[PDB]
């Protein structure tokens, strides 16, 4: 029906128990040619309950980890030592491929919800995880080696090695904790658009060294019920837009023939907004959303309504008069009606 | 039959009326595996008559715009203001994806002929254009939005909005202008890299021009006299899309399992693709000028197999020549010394 | 069965005579989707006997040339002049695409064995060579041009041109004779104990490699030695058995699979990024590694004292991850004293 829309039911449950869930969005190009440009990227949700640990693993892929809800303790293990980070809501960090990490929800009441955005390069489109832990679904990758190699390696009898590393200890890879460069925040900077209806924060690869490497931008969209993000488009960034809280009425325009792709988004729903496609966004409730833009370097946002950054207002009358049915002045007058910019009252009068 | 040849009839007419035409060359990889390296690029012709306007639109693709014939006024609109450029014949400029522009042929007699070279990145191989204009073939992309959103957006009744923006005024996206009235750069802005009595070749490399560095492209303007021959050579890295602009060219291309020769006579509007490392030679049937667009251009080097200057065979020592070739070392060295001129030579039969 | 394994018989013999052979490994992705990441690269052997010449040609591809055995005289022809290089065993150089070169084995007794690693960009996965020489298998690419163009070009009669350039002189492309290169072992080895050395040039350290985003390593091990379980973060390494025989255990993936194999002279195993790998020397062996996606690569070990990531996991977390008590784990990882290379002899 709409190829740019990924309902929260298009997520595959990789793992689940009473402690938390790991879910994996289908390939962007599983169902359509129109997203060949995204085939290298995958999205994952990690919901975990209080006082949980995600057992040590490494990914074959680079991860952009982004805390939507709650607080987390991330530990990266390198051959040398280990780095520990408290991530609060809105914090993001890049976990290099090959780095072994584990994740803790310390809060005694607050759930944890984390968005992983995997950049694949080994096998494009596919994310493999390597867990050290023998569990029910899967054993330790150490167990894959022969009796000889393991014994020679650790200078130990296989019986010691098996009873100490390789036997199945835990049921799952999310377990209960005993009954008891750096990260950066989306909203660490001042919002690039901010009036009485909405804020939009944005970190660009131009401004953050972790993102320059990935050629990604992140933005945090906040709006009030009834507010409208007026028609605009990005020059370069293809933005994967994730409904975090609230419901959003989205209208997307594209193309042969002129097509309109509208949808109402609930918590967990994703729409892909290609570069140069005009888009508008009404808040059905107070909502915040999180955007991940690829091909982000040099991105520029052109508006088609409101006072500020309205490209149509920069078209001279002599040209307007020819382009449009209205006279040059008739057009210029209609564009001056709307006083606010970016975010406006989207309520029927 | 010849997969590197794109006749002028391989262009699809996107739009046409009595004011001008916009045409679009088929994908380079539509008909052969042999051009996978070009699948991200598309070529377009814009021929427009005097005192015409191309209505405001933006592309999803980066455009390299290049004026073959005439003069034009290009206006790039940004959210901040707008930039205006006079393009004369041989002028080129990069139009960023997402930039809304319009194009005017002001000359009261001279036609306008422009080459668009689209670098695609959103949907590889595909160029979409977004026109603000309600026309016969297509309505404004603004019209696509709901009655609610449009009204809320412009703070106006839909009646006003439809009559002012969305109603069809113009018949086409090329319209006649009313009666009673970084920066661009020229191919020939530098000195030609090869220049004798038979031919000139101008060349801008990404090494020398910041707009091209980004695209990893080179442009060259080839001029030759009837009967002149561009002697056998090849590029190391650059795969050149070669556009017959004026005159007719006898072209011999050598390639590969099996050894093949891909020859053809080229007319105004014809294109041949000359892969990297493929030996190529080119005789002028008439006085011709051509335009070259080379991809993978960074660090390109041109090796010749004939003439005095830059003839790689002349750099092979006699001891090795004698083994490589049937002739004695000296017999070879003597034969390569015969041809006195370089690059461009007399191509006339004796 | 094992898609990462390329036996020496999987090389296609492009040309052969009593003077030498040119052989070309099948596409990495011919038979499996699991190596999409390598589809731009091709491997070749050039084995030539003493006092031989490889006739002047240019490639459509960038070549990383690497001398496994013997010594060679490489001549690169540019439009201006020519550069001549003596390569000794272990020497490597990048021959840019389009550069015409020829190759000589001057030694009166030693064979020449060269590993060519082609980086393809024109037609991805395909290497074309363009020989100036008329031979039995193929004529000079000059012969392709018309009588007119050739005559006009060299300002000479076709008779002279044909008898001097275009006629078949030689039987084959290997005939009997009448910036700078760098050695794998030019630096100090990054790992060195009583069982093994590993040399490694990274793109970080060598500007010829920075361009190609490649690392090279020279692995030397003593019979019975074991390269303990490790993985690279980013580099996918094409591993070439040069001398000796190696037991290789490679672990990967929906299902957990082990890809073991015994490798002989000429055999290649591809070791993906993030796949744990271990390697026992059945005999004294040396191998050559070509790692792609090499920029910023990091090697994490799962056994031995130094650079063992499992040792950096704290007890409190270990206790949960593994069946053993925190200290049971900590103690077991302390048993093995040496690092990287260990005694692989069974108790």
């Amino acid at each position: 029906n709409n190829p740019y829309l990924f309902r929260s039911n298009k997520f595959l449950t990789l793992f689940k128990n009473q402690h938390g869930s790991l879910r994996l969005l289908q390939r962007f190009n599983e169902d359509t040619e129109k997203l060949e440009n995204l085939r290298d990227y995958r999205v994952l949700e990690y919901c975990s309950k209080p006082n949980t640990l995600l057992l040590p693993h490494h990914s074959d892929s680079d991860l952009l980890v982004l805390v939507l809800e709650g607080q987390a303790i991330l530990v990266l293990v390198n051959p040398d030592g280990r780095d520990t980070y408290k991530l609060d809501q809105g914090d993001a960090i890049k976990i290099q491929a090959g780095t072994p990490f584990y994740l803790i929800n310390p809060d005694n009441n607050q759930n944890l919800r984390i968005l992983k955005f995997a950049i694949t390069f080994r096998r494009p489109g596919t994310v493999e995880d390597f867990f050290l832990s023998s569990t029910k679904r899967l054993p330790s990758y150490l167990s894959a080696f022969s009796k000889n190699f393991l014994e020679a390696s650790y200078d130990s009898p296989y019986d010691e090695i098996e009873q100490t590393l390789l036997q199945e200890e835990q049921e799952g890879v999310i377990v209960k904790m005993p009954k008891d460069d750096k990260p950066f925040n989306l909203r660490s900077r001042d919002p690039i658009y901010s009036n009485n209806y909405g804020k939009l924060y944005e970190i660009t690869p131009e401004k953050n060294s972790q993102l320059r490497d990935l050629d990604i931008l992140l933005n945090c969209l906040q709006m009030n019920e009834g507010a409208l993000f007026v028609p605009h488009y990005n020059s370069r960034a293809t933005v994967i837009l994730v409904a975090n809280e609230g419901r959003a009425e989205v209208e997307l325009v594209g193309l042969m023939q002129l097509r309109r792709y509208a949808a109402t988004l609930s918590e967990g729903d994703i729409i892909v907004i290609p570069s140069s496609f005009p888009v508008a966004l009404k808040a059905a409730s107070d909502l915040n959303m999180v955007g991940i833009g690829v091909n982000a370097e040099n991105n520029e946002r052109n508006f088609l309504a409101g006072h500020k950054e309205n490209v149509i207002r920069q078209i001279p009358r002599q040209v307007s008069d020819l382009t449009f049915p209205g006279s040059g002045e008739e057009v210029e007058e209609l564009l001056e009606n709307q006083k606010e910019s970016y975010f406006v009252d989207g309520q029927p009068r």
